[PDB]
């Protein structure tokens, strides 16, 4: 298919760039409920009280670099969202008058000397006969 460009900060897409980073985002977010869903239940937990005030607060540790880590996930993936632009590539032959005109300026003067280069080797190349 096609293009995805990505410098770290904002993103280049095209249709099938963009379907496919949909793909991957909403599959991160799928990620990003159940790792939600698992510790809402493990913090539920700790809640209760089940035994051993020190493993309690050693949990509650874990939790809160997990929970903390969420967030940074989440947003990092928010801020990919948001900086994603849609591009369409319009083909040579396709662009407007202005454009063509000036590529084929030059597409005519490389052509014209690749002509009078050739000739060029090619009296060269008899001469030193």
């Amino acid at each position: 298919d096609k293009i995805i460009v990505m410098g770290g900060k904002n993103a280049l897409v095209d249709d099938a760039g963009f379907k496919m980073l949909m793909q991957y985002e909403k599959h991160n977010l799928s990620n990003l409920q159940k790792a939600y869903d698992l510790n809402l239940r493990d913090v539920a937990d700790l809640e209760r009280g089940f035994l051993e005030k020190p493993k309690q607060v050693e949990m509650g540790k874990k939790l809160e670099k997990k929970v903390k880590y969420f967030n940074e996930e989440a947003e990092r993936h928010l801020e990919t969202l948001d900086g994603m632009n849609i591009i369409t590539e319009t083909t040579p032959e396709n662009q407007a008058k202005r454009n063509r005109e000036k590529r084929k300026t030059l597409v005519n003067g490389i052509q014209t000397l690749l002509n009078q280069n050739d000739a060029l080797l090619r009296r060269l190349q008899e001469y030193q006969s």
